[PDB]
């Protein structure tokens, strides 16, 4: 059942999603926006941060409710929703994973009402897919580390107060030879590159990072040394589960001008939901859309109870949902016709925001064989 | 959450048809035997007549219980597990139609362990998915009704001692004119066809019932004239979720042994399981399965609520639970390689199995044909 | 075996859709521009004409030969191949129709280099798969017909120097009522309206037409009152073969994007082409465009060789072509990964691109229908 | 083009096929029978051995014309289009890589209307997909090589005449140390196991054999030691194409009972083919198959060219006709409704039958990798 406090929050964010996000959207997209509006307005609702911890000033309203959160925003503006995802994701190595002191030291700036922004920067051009393959390295240089290399397809990279770089401190030892710190904007070294030019999630920022001869002080390091890659691997698992939630928000935000659609658009003499092939069409994909969105809450619910089945059925939830998403998002460009093809009627953007669900948080060849190991090597 | 109840019926499900019915599943197919041994030993366990209600000496369970119990048997037996759908899909009319004098007179000797058999006799040569074109009359003469027509495809038609028979009593009136009716086994001009050969469920009975001047007591109408059609199609809502319950097991016991024959089969030097393509296809089944499984349990859910939902996500349930057993029997057959073709190895037969989940209790192109019916004009 | 002729024209197509239009086709799409400059080159080559006869000054070289210009065309830019398509079907009413007299008034304009423009003017707002619902309307007064109505999503409508316009003359015969009529550019009362803003082919004009009581000469009219509807389902039948092509093109060229990417991308210290999975997608990629080159190619023929047949195979050749086209793409973008999502390596793009393919020239619900009653109904 | 010799072969197998063979087909599946009526008229008939050369009293009639035959058997009856498969891939390796001494010694009993059958034995318990693992050996000793192993899944190993078998001269050398050997019936040390139970094409023979100090004349060696690996991979890439021809067949004979179902069934007051579903439904499956048969001709043309893109085209052509004939056979069920799951109405023995094409002559995952690969890595 859904606390009292769960279902307001809810409530406030399909009234948000509805009134302030939705009528913003196409814009966003069409000028390739920042969503600041967006970004403000959580941040005084107190929506920007929902996983920060109640000892650091925030809500800690757990990953079934920022799930639910992210549906309802996917709905509208996938963009807006990975806002939120990129958000949680970059302060989950520190609270999972940082000292008492660390935490203390750079989750306070984001109590309350803060507009501060986070990212988590792992991949770099020459480790996607293949993590362990990260050039960036961190080397020990008295009271600090000294960081070298390079990431790629930074989600608010360029824009954010706080970074979490993985970076290898022992090459020779592989997964046991990557640490995570905590990189300040303003640090001497972090360098900027290219927002690159996206198909979809147009209004949001993705960044290239380079760190030149980059000094942090050595008390930034998140943990022991050689444990980042576990932490890597720890915040994987529930953001997995949150792009399943965006990718579902997407497919019912589809699926539901394709319904609208149907009712209203009139040939052969009737509303068009009178022909037998489009009534399969909208059954295939509703059915497609609660299956996923089922797969994710319970995914949802198993990390909030600290469940291991949560990496299984995480994974499954990340690689249905997205499929839904392009499945769906395809089909529902299609129930609309030549309207469908139009940037006006917003289907559109969403078939390209659906296809970036299917590869970020890890592609769904990444995503099946998470799931595939998990099945035949319990 | 699930009852102290439902969980020691649950156990003892799982024990049941792991020790019992699993080894007797490739017999009970080779020689298409009627499970008299699971029958008997259900009836002694409580587990014949799960919605039996409690007026009437049953245990009344609920129909997520049933669900729950439908999966356990269709993971090792599916003809096993439809002995116990058109048990209670037997029964269901007159318990959801029936005065309290019919209810009393024929639901009390179902009660405690008793081994009596129901049907329900609706489908006709002339009409499967067009139960309207049926031709089965119903004419009042006295004390009586004097039935005239045929049935087919009625499980356990020639065993049942109950039987709820569908005919019009009115022509003209279309889904108005259609009564349902209690027909004892041993009524004269009841005739018995033949039992037709199946590509799979072979450990059932599937018959021809035949009525020629058959004369049946005025009181044993259930309900007024002309409210049978709106009798069959309530029983339908709920017979489509215990098809899709057994059609999750199916899916599942496929999948279970896949994941075996992974692990034990080695082909290039390790076992087939440490192969990418197989682990895909296993991270696919699985997925659809668990998706399957989690539409079943919520649309049973809704069922035992009686929510008016029920319609949409059990017609959304039994159309994907029974494409997955299709899809998953299919694959699973393909993982076991020439072994998965033989007979002795069983998912070959639950292939054959899975084939007709996508059929009876309606077909799957009515089944989303009510979904998008339902989605499109709510 | 292709004429000399054909192997000539093929390997000039080739030749210039790598050298002059494959460059080209970022900035078509980025900035939304007319391939003026294709379209300059293509009179100089002879290509922009095709199927116009040799009567009147053209190279007649039949629907195969097209066929395969569209696929080479569509591999580099679908909005290249799109000009070619919208070109040929402007004219084909024309050729196939009209009177000796109408054939050599307007035909002729478009002999050798010529660089005038055609265009097909059928669907209106309350007109696209219904075509027979079509508003528009031709009243015939002295030596004229007074036209009224509107045009919606006509590929090179503003830009066309000749508009065939299909308009009903007596709404009373139905499918027996409508005739097709030759529109000249500066025709008074022929206005234009918005140049509509699209997912994909964006290097295409695609325009509002509004008939504002345009008088066209009595002599414009195509073949005889009430045989437009007839003339207009000929043109569609070959137009589908069309788009079945440059369907195949697109995913060819998406395909060759992603094989490429394969080779040279290293991920987990070899290659990604060493991946099982990756051999998978690409092995199910290349079956599916090869399967759909070859029911392209039949249809070609069959239209070539005037056999009733032709109807049939182009129905399914459009289908999976462009379902091919469209799932192709979706997994060019995937096998890229993060990069497959950047506009700067053109996969993106060619995604966009397939989805018109399975709406334009008919529906992919309409073309299953054709094809299942030609199957049904023979 | 086809030949007249062609021509007249195809009219008779289409006679044979329709008047002889179909008839039969649920009687040969329903009691497990040798197709001996098909074997002894096929001799008659010149259709027993279309491969075996002129120059050893064969038709020598090439790939394509078995592949038009196979696929007119398989549209009637799958079992007996496997005779024709294992009879000419039993023969193949003999044809491909005998010596002339060899060829004639062996080939010259197949003659005219010869009844003698052949047998291919490669496959092992330890030795599916990875041929390479068999264990068998073939050790020499004087005039003798003395043969020791075991084979299974052998078509027609207990009643061939001749049984080309593959073993190793050399386990060290791995895909080098593999030889072809002809092995007569009654010859000591050759033992038959058990004749195997299967889901479908029930009207074979599929072999256990077992080589017990089995000694053979050195003579019956085909080609040099170490070579026998290579012949047995060129047999497979011809015996692909031939899988890829029966699936068509079984596709294509599914859809005609599906297509004469849909005229002849009425539901909702006229015939079922009236319903856009149902039309759809079979327009996808019509698709499939003619693009399966566009594939399989075009590896069968290259084969018969000798061209190295045989191999490629073949690979495609077998993955997609047997996923074709299963979907197909899968909907051909369904379109049949109940009477589909019905033995009597062959739908139900074409989809067992069609699940094998995609296991036998290497699976659908083996296919996809050689396909997969002979496009990464031309
Ligand atoms: C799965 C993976 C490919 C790694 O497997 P390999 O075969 O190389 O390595 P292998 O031999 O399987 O494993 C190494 C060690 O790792 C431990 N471990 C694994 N999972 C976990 C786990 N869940 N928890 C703890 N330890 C784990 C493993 O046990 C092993 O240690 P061991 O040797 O046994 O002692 C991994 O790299 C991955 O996942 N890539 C997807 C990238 C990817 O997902 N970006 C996402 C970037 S962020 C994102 O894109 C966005 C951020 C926010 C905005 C939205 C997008
Ligand atoms: C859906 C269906 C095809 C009927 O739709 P049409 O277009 O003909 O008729 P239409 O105009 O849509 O409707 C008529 C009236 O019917 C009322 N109603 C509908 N659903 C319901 C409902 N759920 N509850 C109450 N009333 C309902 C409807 O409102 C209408 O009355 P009205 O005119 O409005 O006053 C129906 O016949 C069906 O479903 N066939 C599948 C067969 C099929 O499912 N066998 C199963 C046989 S049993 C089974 O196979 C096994 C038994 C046990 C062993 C396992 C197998
Ligand atoms: C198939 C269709 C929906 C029409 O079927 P209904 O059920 O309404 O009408 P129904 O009762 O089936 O039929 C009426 C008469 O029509 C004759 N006929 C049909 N096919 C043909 C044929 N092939 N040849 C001659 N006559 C034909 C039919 O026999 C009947 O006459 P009858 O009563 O028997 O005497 C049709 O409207 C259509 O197809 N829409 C797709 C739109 C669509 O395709 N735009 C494309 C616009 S152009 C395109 O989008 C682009 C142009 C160039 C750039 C690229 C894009
Ligand atoms: C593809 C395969 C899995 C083999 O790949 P691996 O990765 O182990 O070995 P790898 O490293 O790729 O290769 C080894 C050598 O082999 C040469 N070669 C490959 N293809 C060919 C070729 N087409 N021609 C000549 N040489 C070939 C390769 O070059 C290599 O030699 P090299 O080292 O380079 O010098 C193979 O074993 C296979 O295919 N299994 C399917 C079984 C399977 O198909 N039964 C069918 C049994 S019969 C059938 O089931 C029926 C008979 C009649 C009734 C119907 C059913
Ligand atoms: C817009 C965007 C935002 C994202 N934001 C973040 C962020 O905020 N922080 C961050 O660190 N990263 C981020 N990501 C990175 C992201 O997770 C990846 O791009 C993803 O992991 C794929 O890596 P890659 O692009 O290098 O593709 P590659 O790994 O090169 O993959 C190419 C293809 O090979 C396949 N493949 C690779 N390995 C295997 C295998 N072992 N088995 C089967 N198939 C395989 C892949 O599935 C894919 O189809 C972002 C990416 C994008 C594009
Ligand atoms: C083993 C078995 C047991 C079952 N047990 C019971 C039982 O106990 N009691 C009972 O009364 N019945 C029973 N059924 C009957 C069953 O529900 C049906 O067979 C089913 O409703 C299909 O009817 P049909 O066989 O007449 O097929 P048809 O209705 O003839 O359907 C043929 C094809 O047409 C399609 N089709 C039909 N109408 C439409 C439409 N409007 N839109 C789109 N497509 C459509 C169908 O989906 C199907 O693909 C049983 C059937 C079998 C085979
Ligand atoms: C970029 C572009 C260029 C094209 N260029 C040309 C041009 O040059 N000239 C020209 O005249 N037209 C042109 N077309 C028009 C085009 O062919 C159509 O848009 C198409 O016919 C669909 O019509 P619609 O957009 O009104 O969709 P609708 O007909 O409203 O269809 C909406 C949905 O309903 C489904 N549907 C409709 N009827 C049925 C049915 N009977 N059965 C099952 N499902 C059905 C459709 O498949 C679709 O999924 C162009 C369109 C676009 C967008
Ligand atoms: C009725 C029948 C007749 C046939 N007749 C002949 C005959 O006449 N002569 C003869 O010699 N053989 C014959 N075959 C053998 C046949 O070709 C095989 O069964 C087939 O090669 C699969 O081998 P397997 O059964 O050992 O399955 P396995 O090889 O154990 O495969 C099990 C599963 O693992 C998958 N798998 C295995 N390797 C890989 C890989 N590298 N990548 C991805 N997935 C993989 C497979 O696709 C399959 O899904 C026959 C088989 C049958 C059942």
């Amino acid at each position: 059942h859904l606390t009292e406090e769960q279902k307001l929050t809810l409530d406030m964010v399909r009234d948000v999603a509805t009134r302030e996000i939705a009528p913003r959207a196409l814009e966003l997209d069409e000028k390739s926006l920042f969503p600041e509006y967006a970004r403000d307005l959580f941040a005084k609702l107190g929506l920007l941060n929902p996983l920060l911890p109640a000892a650091y000033g925030g809500t800690e309203m757990g990953v079934l409710t920022l799930a639910l959160i992210l549906e309802e925003l996917g709905r509208v503006c996938a963009s807006t929703a990975l806002l939120l995802i990129a958000q949680t994701d970059g302060m989950l190595p520190i609270i999972h994973g940082g000292s008492p002191e660390l935490k203390e030291r750079y989750l306070r700036r984001f109590a309350g009402e803060s507009t501060l922004l986070t990212a988590l920067a792992a991949t770099e051009p020459a480790a996607g897919s293949d993590l362990l393959a990260m050039k960036t390295r961190a080397v020990r240089q008295g009271d600090k580390y000294v960081i070298n290399g390079q990431k790629c397809f930074i989600t608010n990279g360029s824009v954010a107060d706080v970074i979490v770089v993985y970076a290898y401190t022992d090459p020779e030892k592989g997964s046991k030879g990557i640490s995570a710190f905590v990189v300040e904007k303003g640090t001497p070294g972090l360098v900027y590159g290219r927002n690159e030019s996206k198909m979809g999630m147009r209004g949001s920022i993705n960044s290239e990072l380079f760190f030149e001869n980059m000094e942090v002080p050595a008390e930034n390091i998140i943990g022991a040394e050689g444990t980042g890659f576990a932490n890597l691997m720890q915040t994987l698992s529930t953001n997995r589960v949150f792009c399943a939630a965006q990718a579902v928000g997407i497919a019912q935000g589809a699926l539901d001008i394709a319904v609208r659609h149907t009712q209203d658009r009139v040939q052969f003499g009737k509303p068009i939901a009178h022909l037998a092939p489009v009534q399969f069409m909208v059954a295939d994909m509703a059915t497609a859309v609660e299956a996923s969105r089922l797969l994710t809450r319970k995914a949802a619910e198993l990390l909030d109870d600290g469940d291991k089945k949560a990496v299984l059925y995480g994974s499954m939830a990340k690689t249905m949902a997205s499929d839904t998403a392009m499945r769906v998002t395809t089909d529902a460009v299609q129930v609309l016709g030549g309207s469908g093809y139009m940037k006006e009627n917003g289907v559109e953007r969403m078939m390209r925001d659906a296809k970036l669900t299917q590869i970020y948080t890890g592609t769904n060849q990444i995503t099946r064989m998470v799931t595939g190991r998990a099945l035949l090597f319990p």
